[PDB]
């Protein structure tokens, strides 16, 4: 797995569940192309979203749908959604964890990258 | 002032100086359009994006060029940059701050929205 | 100012008004003495706690009574308090902000040091 | 695994490898005895600290030695450590993940707490 997303929840203490991600790379048009999208299991993980035969060089864009998240549970939160924008496997084929945390009015993100 | 960017540093524990802000507005194509722009100041902070009348309801995305921040310290970064993507709404107080936590895999945001 | 403390609420989106704040001097036989202390006011903020002369070189701790704050606003927290620990170095900068942003199972913090 | 942490660290995008941390429990005479110790593998992952028997009702505080962290990779960071402080199993028996996220000047921490 190429690419995993975890997503945890700062108001409960709990894994984020079913939460919404959208991955977009940037094409040579400038635009950006939808490349993958899933949910969040029980456990607060997304994997399988891309191999790494299609996971290759690009700019990518991991959007997570925060606001969907929180008005399901019934808040209104401040921000749309997060987003993390990056360069990945410009050196050679990586291992990318995104990982977000989440609150109403703030997100945190961080990424572990890990050569195979 | 209705809307006020703040950047910090996390690896020199300094404000984050000279960084590049972009603010657009979401068209109602759904594109984003050009709002507002400045460069952070030597305390981390960008006044003067705009006025009362100009900043109305509707969804703003600020981008943090974080990048370039970075680079300019010779440190290498994660990210291309960061978003903040967020509804503008009149019910709530009147005065938004968006505050960005930088490091070069991490970065942190929160809003402080408050009634002067 | 050689130091000052401010709060952020991440669920709220706004400053954490009247939190008690205890900071403590760790003394030559490693307990912790009261040194000063306050609630932070409307703004999340917390000035006056020290002058330059008091303020000497050693390790510091910043305590912020988070469980309380959380049971007023009838939230349940996970944590006893907060702690930021630290030594105060006259080599680098004369002024130290302490932030804190805040959830109910989680919490951030950073260090802003500067010269004026 | 009733207590478990995790720490990873903001610079290099990566596990926190090799951190020392140290967890006390707050005693009858309100002192924090000494409850269990250990350090991070490879992963950043602290598996192991206690057993659900040992791991009773109490205030717990779990010390992260992040200034031992940084000097170990030749860095000079503010805080002496971070630290993590709750109260555990009040209402039964639950699993506990303290988790961290490390840059020189500042950390963050969450917790997930699940119903086994
Ligand atoms: C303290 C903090 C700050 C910011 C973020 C994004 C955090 O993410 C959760 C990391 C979960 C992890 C370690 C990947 C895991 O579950 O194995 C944590
Ligand atoms: C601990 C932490 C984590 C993430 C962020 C974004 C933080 O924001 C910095 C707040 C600065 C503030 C209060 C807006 C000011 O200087 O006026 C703080
Ligand atoms: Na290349
Ligand atoms: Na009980």
């Amino acid at each position: 797995c190429p690419l995993m997303v975890k997503v945890l929840d700062a108001v409960r203490g709990s894994p984020a569940i079913n939460v919404a991600v959208h991955v977009f790379r940037k094409a040579a048009d400038d635009t950006w192309e939808p490349f993958a999208s899933g949910k969040t299991s029980e456990s607060g993980e997304l994997h399988g979203l891309t191999t790494e035969e299609e996971f290759v060089e690009g700019i990518y864009k991991v959007e997570i749908d925060t606001k969907s998240y929180w008005k399901a549970l019934g808040i209104s939160p401040f921000h749309e959604h997060a987003e993390v924008v990056f360069t990945a496997n410009d050196s050679g084929p990586r291992r990318y964890t995104i990982a977000a945390l989440l609150s109403p009015y703030s997100y945190s993100t961080t990424a572990v990258v890990t050569n195979p």
